[PDB]
């Protein structure tokens, strides 16, 4: 008997590879935003009042060629400049992030039923802290949007049919998520209805591995 | 007897009004930078690797119509977004978000000595956090880029001086940060020098008030 999401956190990681790989964080950018800068709102700017938590992670092992290519990250660069692991103190960073956002909590993020959600829900399971995020719902934004247009379901397509150029920053956790709010602020009202309709307890979800 | 910042935490706050009015503290931004960036890098794009926070605070009394037109945040809007307070939780993320980084930490922020140290001890003395950051260093960028230059030493104006245009977002926090690294990647092994010469002990600092 949830109400309507209060916080929806735009969230995107980077890792070392694709879920077949066992992979690791690398990356992560949370972007809360209170449901008011949706519900009362070429390209919109972002609301003035939002929280941002951007943090670049150490893995315990090399990332793939075709990640870095991709993420513009390597483990040996992270490693360059002093990254720490996922560890407990992260856990409590995250925590005391997601503390500071009016309840109830929702994670927004694209692909994130295949990457983002099972990732984060692994590397809380190492730490035995399966159940942090217990309270949290998610949504996977390439289902809000398939669902709510009714061709390619990326940001950048997403982005460049609705508003003409291309994304800046394509290859970052924040520019993802700086991306997808945009996206999100195309038609806001219709976005928070879908959501509040079909969040899901973040407990639902399985980790990645382990 | 420290040694080389490995850490230069680019920050800036906004407050309810300037010092005279015993402000209080409506938003903050930290861009924590490796040395590596500088040492070993028209306008510079940022590092690929930072870590970032960027937070609105509710203060618990109205911001000066001043303060509200140059900042664009009010404290209405802040509860209409449901922020919280400068509380003990706030302090905790703070401090597991500079741990993230490696020490030694240098806090970098203009007029900081005027406007963003003072009011960061203030926040903290009020909540009997006296010494939290009594580890980490600060050095206020006008001194610096003002030592190095040897006119208008804003942020703004420093910034077209050096690239041309105007900054993009000269009215909020994260906006603040951003441009003042764009300057420090000006000339950065200066900078860099500058700042590791004449660093001061964040504890030297008095609160702007109580
Ligand atoms: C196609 N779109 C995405 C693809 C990924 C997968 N990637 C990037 C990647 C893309 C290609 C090849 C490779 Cl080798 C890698 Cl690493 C991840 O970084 C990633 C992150 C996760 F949180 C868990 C995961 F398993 C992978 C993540 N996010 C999006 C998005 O739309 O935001
Ligand atoms: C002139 N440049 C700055 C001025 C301020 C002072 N302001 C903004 C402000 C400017 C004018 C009139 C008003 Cl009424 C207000 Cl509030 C603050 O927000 C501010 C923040 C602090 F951390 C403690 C403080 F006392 C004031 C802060 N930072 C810079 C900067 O260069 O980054
Ligand atoms: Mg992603
Ligand atoms: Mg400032």
């Amino acid at each position: 008997p949830h109400g309507h999401m209060q916080t929806l956190i735009f969230f995107d990681m980077e890792a070392t590879g694709l879920p077949s790989s066992r992979p690791e964080v690398t990356e992560l950018c949370l972007l809360a935003v209170h449901r008011c800068a949706l519900e009362s709102p070429t390209v919109p700017p972002p609301p003035r009042v939002v929280d941002k938590l951007s943090l670049c992670v150490a893995p315990g092992k090399a990332c793939s060629p075709a990640a870095s290519e991709i993420t513009g990250l390597s483990t040996a660069v992270l490693a360059a400049h002093g990254r720490q692991c996922f560890d407990d103190n992260l856990a409590n960073l995250l925590l005391a992030f997601l503390r500071r956002q009016p309840q109830p909590w929702c994670l927004v993020a694209h692909n994130g039923d295949r990457y983002d959600f099972p990732l984060l829900q692994a590397e809380l399971a190492m730490l035995g802290l399966t159940s942090a995020l217990d309270g949290a719902f998610c949504v996977d934004s390439i289902t809000a949007l398939k669902a709510l247009e009714r061709k390619s379901y990326s940001l950048g397509s997403i982005y460049t049919r609705l508003y003409g150029q291309s994304p800046p920053d394509s290859h970052t956790a924040e520019g993802d998520v700086l991306a997808l709010l945009s996206i999100c602020q195309w038609r806001p009202q219709a976005l928070l209805r879908w959501v509040d309709a079909h969040a899901r307890p973040f407990g639902t979800i399985r980790p990645m591995y382990g």
